[PDB]
């Protein structure tokens, strides 16, 4: 198995959703980001495994669902199954990492994204190792009911640049947004 990623689009309040949606409207363009973003994968015969709680995935349009060309796997301790067109469940997040060592993933994984919400990043946030944070950073502020934790930049390195990721302002539906890739190894 590959890196360990998170990925999330923030505003400059720090909100990631809205009642199950997104804060803004919607930015083709960044989606068109992010599905490109978790997708690639520079390894043959493998996919990207995506790790989202319950809520993400019920907020995903049921078109998008699951993840094409992915492996989708939703955190859950309420569900006794995984979702409809989900592939794998898991209980905690430290389970869906130990799962991706078992005999049926170890050899079809590359990169681990980790694409929401607020308590799967702030735990992988904290948790020792190496980890890339994906982040879009929408330069306005929008009326939000769940946030992004803290980025500690103690340790978090924002890179200069990164290659597939353009460094210019973007701007779609009259919202400038730009992306930036932060990197901690502890
Ligand atoms: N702007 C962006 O980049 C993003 C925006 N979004 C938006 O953000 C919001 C996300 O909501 P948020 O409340 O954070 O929801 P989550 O997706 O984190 O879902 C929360 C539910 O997931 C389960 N869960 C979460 N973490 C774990 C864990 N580590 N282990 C086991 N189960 C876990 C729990 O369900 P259970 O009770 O069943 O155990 C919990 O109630 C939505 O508005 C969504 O549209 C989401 C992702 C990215």
């Amino acid at each position: 198995v590959g890196s360990l990623n998170c990925i999330v689009a923030v505003s400059q309040n720090m909100g990631i959703g809205k009642n199950g949606d997104l804060p803004w409207p919607p930015l083709r363009n960044e989606f068109r980001y992010f599905q490109r973003m978790t997708t690639t994968s520079s390894v043959e015969g493998k996919q990207n495994l995506v790790i989202m709680g319950k809520k993400t995935w019920f907020s995903i349009p049921e078109k998008n669902r699951p993840l094409k060309g992915r492996i989708n796997l939703v955190l859950s301790r309420e569900l006794k199954e995984p979702p409809q067109g989900a592939h794998f469940l898991s209980r905690s997040l430290d389970d869906a990492l130990k799962l991706t060592e078992q005999p049926e993933l170890a050899n079809k994984v590359d990169m681990v994204w980790i694409v929401g919400g607020s308590s799967v990043y702030k735990e992988a946030m904290n948790h020792p190792g190496h980890l890339k944070l994906f982040v879009t950073r929408i330069m306005q502020d929008f009326e939000s009911d769940t946030f992004f934790p803290e980025i500690d930049l103690e340790k978090y390195k924002l890179l200069p640049e990164y290659p597939g990721v353009l460094s210019d302002v973007q701007e779609e539906k009259g919202i400038k947004y730009k992306f930036e890739v932060y990197e901690k190894n502890d």
